[PDB]
């Protein structure tokens, strides 16, 4: 059985947790329980193929930044994750991006990029500027809500093909 080892990755409070625990687990997570560091093996049939999904919950606390080495070592595909609504963690994707590739040693690395929280209507990052970043990086760019589950799947299924159609 095919094993894809998945990253979310992104500044604190984006909603990696969330977007993880509501594609597991089916429903919303309202409280904040900042990560050091979670593991999921999940069993699921992406395209007619049962695979293993191995995904890593990461920190966003910037205290954390020294366990990153050694997960974008091991993981083949990174969800990049920014919350529509902080500007900060927009502007923290390019920081993740680079430390991916320099770690990597490469600049085709599985990646896609999250634009979570679509379901609140505070936005500060316009779709239009996110996508224009992710067509720079040369990657598939979603927008998601771990409330209402809409892009949830497509965003964890897009970085599998990405892992699967880099191999
Ligand atoms: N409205 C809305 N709230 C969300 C969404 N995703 C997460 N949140 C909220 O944001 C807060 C932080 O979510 P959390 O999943 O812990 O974010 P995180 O990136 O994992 C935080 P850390 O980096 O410290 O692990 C929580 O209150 C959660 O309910 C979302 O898609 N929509
Ligand atoms: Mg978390």
């Amino acid at each position: 059985m095919t094993e894809y080892k998945l990253v979310v990755v992104g500044a604190d409070g984006v909603g990696k947790s969330a977007l993880t625990i509501q594609l597991i687990q089916n429903h919303f997570v309202d409280e904040y329980d900042p990560t050091i560091e979670d593991s999921y093996r999940k069993q699921v049939v992406i395209d007619g193929e049962t695979c293993l999904l191995d995904i890593l919950d990461t920190a966003g606390q910037e205290e954390y930044s020294a366990m990153r080495d050694q997960y974008m070592r091991t993981g083949e595909g990174f969800l990049c994750v920014f919350a529509i609504n902080n500007t900060k963690s927009f502007e923290d994707i390019h920081h993740y991006r680079e430390q991916i590739k320099r770690v990597k040693d490469s600049e085709d690395v599985p990646m896609v990029l999250v634009g979570n929280k679509c379901d609140l209507p505070s936005r500060t990052v316009d779709t239009k500027q996110a996508q224009d970043l992710a067509r720079s990086y040369g990657i598939p760019f979603i927008e998601t809500s771990a409330k209402t589950r809409q892009g949830v799947d497509d965003a964890f299924y897009t970085l599998v093909r990405e892992i699967r159609k880099h191999k």
